[PDB]
């Protein structure tokens, strides 16, 4: 007589007991640790590996008892992304055997999460892909930590320049991009379509040089990561986080900066009218609008450059209008191809999505540039048939507080004079708008004008620039 | 008495763009033989009077006689197509106005036309843009007149190296690429992938400055050029075709470098069983079978690479299967966005495409990128639908004549011994199998390696080369 039902009140199951479906063991689980922190303050604990005999309290409260338990839950939704795996789930695999998957789909203004997929086919394996299994979130790593914090400090704008020449790590290693030891110069914008590493590693480095509080940022949003002092931590080493975590972070880049925390529970009431837990509202401002607007700009582009995904193409011949919904997105790939990540967002919703296998062994070359993106493309339809309005037909757009700069194309800083060799230059040329999240806009041209790069390094741009 | 009929029998009418496309070619057929029939012959039929007078009695003929017509035309693939276009022909509109359209299906071993699309909607706009429209083929020229040319002559090989360096017209301005003046050295499979156009250039240059026979090739596959002294003819200036006869193009380098003349009419026949005409097969090797299926490689790696085209990409969501047939491609956009063209080929059937506006305004930015691809992706998915076996699964395979060699990634030709600004070096690094279609593979490193090229461009690359040694 204990009940979990879907957001609509539609019960799911009863809970019961015995001693010898995703859906189910996800809800009792934060069911029970909501009951739990309820337990904790109502004898007014803090103190205790024991513990652990509120868990066991919890449990036994919720399948004695009972109580009405709400989740977020969408029934539609969800059951039209059950029949998306098991229709299309074979279209993930590429050759390397059993390729599993995990999916989240989050409401962008509450955090609350309307349905998900948490494995190819409960029967056969039942780890949970979507709340369970950690992986390193790779490249989809770069606009939280890296891009968007330099650009919320007012240490970059939308066309600055970064470095992209070859690098070392401390240890001598060259910092690779598949087979690439780097090129040279280039935007933002291209440093994002393409996913290079060397920009992201020297955005990281400065911003350690500047002494911001990275963790601070990621803290705020859910992210525990354990030591921040890693050259590669903006590609994703030292980083392992959950579909649903990482879900939450693109959230908050959609929902113009502001955080909610994920949840799949929004009340328990006891059958005596006593509320045990409802969601509480708690938004955070983690990125300044201007920041947030303005990565949703880049993201925008991301997707339709499909330089790492054929996403829009695929969604393009299942669904033209809803590839005309304003898509944004991001995906990772893991060193060895272990692991593939494609984020989505339209203004409304954000749908997180892994693949790879259990045993952490290497995917085809295109797992996540072909096959994940065209089997998310499906899923991303499925959700839209059986709910046709829910992806929304607002467009994301610059907060009026975004600041404007005209830049040069080459230098990404206002045109100017800057000393070359010792001797002067009068730098000018084809120019472009920046977006800023300062008060003073871009900078005019300075000497080292880019993030990151050696002296030869500027030594070859600013000839090749002076070249006219 | 007259009738028309699909290749199988079955009737088509008494004698929509199906029916004038049809009666039109059997009248240009009935033409031939009244003429020759008549002994007309030569200058005489230069003059325009006659040429009215036969083609009305031409016209005529048909109308009073009793000839049985059968054209090479497949009742149910040509309606999948039809039905296609009705709806998605949709795809296509991008804020540009109303876009048109044409394609030809073509079986790669005879040149038969097995159906195509003469426009959106035949009672909304009668031209038809399958046969009749002539617009510049752009880039889609520079596999045929360009690259395929040089390879058969041997002058090239599938990983040879051309300069995309800046250069100018002869008046001066710089050969564009979009709003790009240029990059570097490249090899032929990027050049090809990106569509770039100052290597095609360098390599119709070359051709000329070996006297090579370029409208002896493009003849022989019917393509009529009036002048082949322009400088971006490979780009496709100063060329127009039809739907029909470009497909044709594409049908040689399919077939493994041999030619058959396109043609929706397969027989006439008189009241009483004679034959006026019947279609007589000449096959013509244009291309070394070497040649053809090196192209054929290339040509794989355009729509795999995904650089001009999303159309495997949308294949893929709509016919995963299908997908995987061994399809062979390539794009083509004018100047100004105008026309864009996208021609596809399994080993059985090619199938050619044109998008544009009947008065040559300009159509977006990504009408064949993005528009075009997923169109013909659609109507690629109706004919198999129509008629399942028809693509085929065969693969595309180099012929045994090809010859392998082993080239620096770098130079595209053989490691060696090679003078650079007085110090002799010795050239090594990566290297990687190169196809030919010669006698003895590619020579050996020297200091021009590439296509094209100034002595600036050449002293920027070797720096690149020995710096890396
Ligand atoms: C980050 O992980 C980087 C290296 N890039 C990608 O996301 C990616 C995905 C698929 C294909 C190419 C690149
Ligand atoms: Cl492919
Ligand atoms: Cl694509």
């Amino acid at each position: 007589i204990s009940e979990i039902t879907y957001s609509d009140g539609t019960v799911i199951a009863s809970i019961e007991s015995d001693m010898l479906d995703y859906l189910y063991f996800t809800t009792l689980a934060e069911a029970q640790e909501r009951m739990y922190d309820y337990l904790a303050q109502r004898d007014n604990v803090s103190a205790e590996a024991t513990q652990k005999f509120y868990r066991d309290l919890a449990a036994k409260e919720i399948e004695n008892g009972g109580y009405k338990i709400t989740t977020t839950i969408d029934q539609k939704i969800h059951s039209a992304m059950q029949s998306a795996v098991a229709d299309y789930g074979y279209l993930l695999d590429d050759g390397t055997g059993r390729v599993e998957v995990g999916n989240v789909l989050m409401d962008n203004q509450t955090g609350a999460i309307l349905g998900f997929v948490g494995g190819r086919n409960y029967q056969e394996n039942q780890n949970n892909h979507a709340f369970d299994t950690k992986r390193s979130p790779a490249s989809t790593t770069k606009p939280l930590l890296a891009y968007g914090i330099a650009i919320d400090q007012g240490l970059m704008g939308s066309e600055t320049i970064l470095s992209n020449y070859p690098t070392n790590f401390a240890n001598g290693n060259p910092i690779m991009y598949a087979n690439s030891k780097g090129t040279g110069m280039m935007t933002l914008g291209e440093a994002l379509n393409y996913s290079w590493n060397i920009p992201a590693y020297w955005t990281y480095r400065m911003l350690r040089e500047n002494g911001v509080d990275v963790k601070g940022y990621m803290e705020k949003m859910g992210y525990e990561i354990p030591e921040y002092g890693i050259e590669s931590l903006p590609m994703g080493g030292g980083i392992e986080v959950t579909v649903a975590q990482h879900t939450n972070g693109y959230q908050t880049l959609a929902n113009n900066g502001v955080y909610h925390q994920k949840h799949v529970i929004s009340k328990i009431e006891a059958a005596d009218g006593r509320v045990v837990y409802e969601y509480q509202d708690k938004p955070v401002q983690v990125y300044s609008k201007a920041t947030a607007t303005i990565m949703q700009g880049l993201l925008r582009e991301v997707l339709s450059s499909r330089v790492t995904t054929t996403f829009k193409s695929n969604l393009t011949s299942l669904n033209p209008t809803l590839a005309n919904a304003d898509w944004i997105g991001k995906t990772g790939t893991t060193n060895q191809d272990e692991n593939m990540w494609l984020m989505l967002s339209t203004p409304r919703l954000t749908l997180g999505g892994w693949i790879g296998h259990d045993d952490n062994h290497s995917l085809s070359q295109q797992a996540g540039y072909s096959n994940n993106s065209n089997y998310m493309a499906h899923l991303v339809n499925a959700i839209q048939q059986a709910s046709p309005s829910i992806w929304g037909n607002e467009r994301f757009a610059l907060d009026p507080s975004v600041v404007k700069s005209e830049v040069l194309k080459s230098t990404g800083q206002k045109p100017g004079k800057v000393s070359v060799e010792g001797k002067e230059v009068e730098v000018t040329g084809s120019t472009v708008t920046s977006y800023w999240a300062n008060k003073s806009g871009a900078p005019a041209t300075s000497y080292r004008f880019a993030i990151g790069g050696s002296d030869a390094d500027y030594q070859n741009a600013w000839s090749s620039i002076v070249g006219s």
